[PDB]
């Protein structure tokens, strides 16, 4: 298990427009294109990330590419955030890998915001930053993604991505 493994388990993989769980046009492993309610601007957006005019489909491959390109900018988003960067540091390889997720799904300055789970996880009180974690929006309106994410955190192993 990696990064690029577990998020494709957390956002699976279409090849046509869709909407995301909060109903927002999306393509490939997890793409936002656009908030916007408007299916052209989301096209518009699709062409152009993919550098073609692709009618909302795309291949296995372009799919793949967005996703290294998205998992990167979750990465520098991270490195670049005075609140993020010091508690990445701080971890282990598989629970930086559970803070990348995260900043993948919500963005940057939602998860920079949490200010009491990113300090339990930082002093490495785990069980406490799980609980903690779980008193959010993520985890009610995705709790099945939250509670993988979440155990990866609080036991620095891949065994929610397990079968
Ligand atoms: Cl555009
Ligand atoms: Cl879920
Ligand atoms: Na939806
Ligand atoms: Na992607
Ligand atoms: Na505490
Ligand atoms: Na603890």
């Amino acid at each position: 298990m990696n990064i690029f493994e577990m998020l494709r388990i957390d956002e699976g993989l279409r090849l046509k427009i869709y909407k995301d769980t909060e109903g927002y046009y999306t393509i490939g492993i997890g793409h936002l294109l656009t908030k916007s309610p408007s299916l052209n601007a989301a096209k518009c957006e699709l062409d152009k990330a993919i550098g073609r005019n692709t009618n909302g489909v795309i291949t296995k491959d372009e799919a793949e590419k967005l996703f290294c390109q998205d998992v990167d900018a979750a990465v520098r988003g991270i490195l670049r955030n005075a609140k993020l960067k010091p508690v990445y540091d701080s971890l282990d390889c598989v629970r930086r890998a559970a803070l990348i997720n995260m900043v993948f799904q919500m963005g940057e300055t939602g998860v920079a915001g949490f200010c009491n789970s990113l300090r339990m996880l930082q002093q490495k009180r785990w069980d406490e930053a799980a609980v903690n974690l779980a008193k959010s929006r993520w985890y009610n309106q995705t709790p099945n993604r939250a509670k993988r994410v979440i155990t990866t955190f609080r036991t620095g192993t891949w065994d929610a991505y397990k079968n």
